[PDB]
């Protein structure tokens, strides 16, 4: 399952959901 970040134009795709969760932390708040 392509765990793709759907924030704005930040279409970064991940292989593991933890990677996407980790990544999403960047958008969730200031840094
Ligand atoms: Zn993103």
């Amino acid at each position: 399952r392509p765990f793709l970040c759907t924030w704005x134009g930040c279409g970064k795709r991940f292989t593991r959901s933890d990677e996407l969760q980790r990544h999403k932390r960047t958008h969730t708040g200031e840094k």
